[PDB]
Protein backbone atom coordinates (compact mmCIF):
# COMPACT_ATOMS: atom_id res chain seq x y z
CA UNK A 1 0.00 0.00 0.00
CA UNK A 2 1.72 3.19 -1.23
CA UNK A 3 0.85 6.85 -1.89
CA UNK A 4 0.15 7.98 -5.45
CA UNK A 5 1.06 11.67 -5.13
CA UNK A 6 4.36 13.11 -3.97
CA UNK A 7 3.03 16.13 -2.08
CA UNK A 8 1.28 14.96 1.09
CA UNK A 9 -0.47 17.13 3.74
CA UNK A 10 -0.53 16.65 7.48
CA UNK A 11 -2.46 18.12 10.46
CA UNK A 12 -1.65 18.05 14.21
CA UNK A 13 -5.22 17.89 15.68
CA UNK A 14 -4.31 18.31 19.34
CA UNK A 15 -1.30 18.49 21.63
CA UNK A 16 0.27 17.06 24.77
CA UNK A 17 0.59 19.64 27.65
CA UNK A 18 4.00 18.24 28.88
CA UNK A 19 5.87 20.14 26.10
CA UNK A 20 5.48 23.63 24.58
CA UNK A 21 3.34 23.78 21.40
CA UNK A 22 6.62 24.92 19.67
CA UNK A 23 8.39 21.71 20.76
CA UNK A 24 5.53 19.37 19.60
CA UNK A 25 5.46 21.06 16.20
CA UNK A 26 9.28 20.85 15.92
CA UNK A 27 9.35 17.13 16.76
CA UNK A 28 6.68 16.37 14.10
CA UNK A 29 8.44 18.57 11.52
CA UNK A 30 11.84 16.94 12.04
CA UNK A 31 10.24 13.41 12.01
CA UNK A 32 8.76 14.05 8.55
CA UNK A 33 12.12 15.59 7.37
CA UNK A 34 13.98 12.30 8.14
CA UNK A 35 11.85 10.54 5.45
CA UNK A 36 11.75 13.56 3.07
CA UNK A 37 15.54 13.52 2.60
CA UNK A 38 15.43 9.83 1.38
CA UNK A 39 12.34 9.80 -0.90
CA UNK A 40 10.47 11.98 -3.47
CA UNK A 41 7.66 12.66 -0.97
CA UNK A 42 7.12 16.33 0.12
CA UNK A 43 5.20 17.07 3.37
CA UNK A 44 2.97 20.21 3.80
CA UNK A 45 1.32 21.36 7.13
CA UNK A 46 -2.31 22.49 7.22
CA UNK A 47 -4.08 24.07 10.33
CA UNK A 48 -7.71 22.99 9.86
CA UNK A 49 -9.63 20.55 7.63
CA UNK A 50 -8.88 17.04 6.34
CA UNK A 51 -5.18 16.27 5.52
CA UNK A 52 -3.69 13.03 4.13
CA UNK A 53 -1.99 12.37 7.51
CA UNK A 54 -3.90 13.24 10.72
CA UNK A 55 -1.76 13.36 13.94
CA UNK A 56 -3.47 13.15 17.29
CA UNK A 57 -2.99 12.27 21.00
CA UNK A 58 -5.72 10.00 22.44
CA UNK A 59 -6.39 7.62 25.26
CA UNK A 60 -7.77 4.10 25.73
CA UNK A 61 -10.88 3.67 23.47
CA UNK A 62 -10.67 6.26 20.70
CA UNK A 63 -12.88 5.13 17.81
CA UNK A 64 -10.64 2.84 15.71
CA UNK A 65 -10.87 -0.68 17.20
CA UNK A 66 -7.26 -0.49 18.43
CA UNK A 67 -7.53 0.97 22.04
CA UNK A 68 -4.49 2.30 23.92
CA UNK A 69 -3.42 0.71 27.23
CA UNK A 70 -2.51 3.58 29.67
CA UNK A 71 1.05 4.28 31.01
CA UNK A 72 3.92 2.47 29.13
CA UNK A 73 3.28 -0.64 26.87
CA UNK A 74 1.90 0.55 23.48
CA UNK A 75 3.12 4.04 22.72
CA UNK A 76 1.47 4.92 19.39
CA UNK A 77 0.23 3.40 16.14
CA UNK A 78 -0.11 4.40 12.53
CA UNK A 79 -2.15 3.12 9.57
CA UNK A 80 -0.82 2.26 6.10
CA UNK A 81 -1.39 4.40 2.89
CA UNK A 82 -5.07 4.70 1.70
CA UNK A 83 -8.16 6.98 2.09
CA UNK A 84 -9.83 7.86 5.40
CA UNK A 85 -7.94 6.54 8.43
CA UNK A 86 -5.18 5.50 5.93
CA UNK A 87 -1.82 7.06 6.82
CA UNK A 88 -3.13 8.50 10.16
CA UNK A 89 -0.88 8.35 13.29
CA UNK A 90 -2.19 8.13 16.90
CA UNK A 91 -0.12 8.74 20.05
CA UNK A 92 -0.97 7.49 23.60
CA UNK A 93 -2.06 10.58 25.63
CA UNK A 94 -1.26 8.82 28.94
CA UNK A 95 2.53 8.72 28.26
CA UNK A 96 5.11 11.19 29.57
CA UNK A 97 6.29 12.83 26.28
CA UNK A 98 9.73 14.49 26.25
CA UNK A 99 12.46 16.15 24.13
CA UNK A 100 15.18 14.39 26.13
CA UNK A 101 16.61 10.91 26.80
CA UNK A 102 13.78 10.29 29.33
CA UNK A 103 10.92 7.96 28.29
CA UNK A 104 9.47 8.71 25.79
CA UNK A 105 11.07 11.00 23.15
CA UNK A 106 8.24 12.32 20.90
CA UNK A 107 10.59 12.87 17.84
CA UNK A 108 11.85 9.25 17.88
CA UNK A 109 8.33 7.81 18.43
CA UNK A 110 6.77 9.98 15.59
CA UNK A 111 9.77 9.08 13.32
CA UNK A 112 8.84 5.37 13.63
CA UNK A 113 5.06 5.88 13.24
CA UNK A 114 5.51 7.89 9.99
CA UNK A 115 7.36 4.89 8.42
CA UNK A 116 4.00 2.94 8.82
CA UNK A 117 2.15 5.97 7.41
CA UNK A 118 4.18 5.64 4.18
CA UNK A 119 3.98 1.85 3.60
CA UNK A 120 6.75 0.32 5.72
CA UNK A 121 6.36 -2.79 7.89
CA UNK A 122 8.52 -3.55 10.98
CA UNK A 123 12.17 -4.55 10.53
CA UNK A 124 14.05 -7.46 12.15
CA UNK A 125 17.24 -5.27 12.42
CA UNK A 126 17.70 -4.17 16.14
CA UNK A 127 19.53 -1.05 14.99
CA UNK A 128 16.77 0.09 12.63
CA UNK A 129 14.20 2.86 13.41
CA UNK A 130 11.46 0.37 12.23
CA UNK A 131 12.45 -2.30 14.85
CA UNK A 132 9.28 -3.14 16.89
CA UNK A 133 10.60 -1.89 20.32
CA UNK A 134 11.51 1.65 21.40
CA UNK A 135 15.11 2.53 22.15
CA UNK A 136 16.54 6.01 22.78
CA UNK A 137 19.24 7.38 20.33
CA UNK A 138 21.09 10.74 20.57
CA UNK A 139 18.74 13.07 18.68
CA UNK A 140 21.00 16.09 17.98
CA UNK A 141 22.31 14.77 14.67
CA UNK A 142 19.87 11.98 14.00
CA UNK A 143 19.46 10.63 10.48
CA UNK A 144 17.73 7.44 9.42
CA UNK A 145 19.70 4.16 9.82
CA UNK A 146 20.70 2.60 6.56
CA UNK A 147 18.09 -0.19 7.03
CA UNK A 148 15.20 2.34 6.89
CA UNK A 149 16.60 4.11 3.79
CA UNK A 150 16.64 0.74 1.96
CA UNK A 151 12.98 0.49 3.10
CA UNK A 152 11.60 3.72 1.65
CA UNK A 153 13.77 3.30 -1.53
CA UNK A 154 12.18 -0.12 -2.24
CA UNK A 155 8.72 1.55 -2.08
CA UNK A 156 9.20 5.01 -3.78
CA UNK A 157 12.86 4.80 -4.86
CA1 LIG B 1 0.54 3.13 26.61
CA1 LIG C 1 -5.62 9.78 6.25
ZN1 LIG D 1 -5.78 4.79 17.04
ZN1 LIG E 1 5.69 0.07 14.70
Amino acid sequence: PKWERTNLTYRIRNYTPQLSEAEVERAIKDAFELWSVASPLIFTRISQGEADINIAFYQRDHGDNSPFDGPNGILAHAFQPGQGIGGDAHFDAEETWTNTSANYNLFLVAAHEFGHSLGLAHSSDPGALMYPNYAFRETSNYSLPQDDIDGIQAIYG
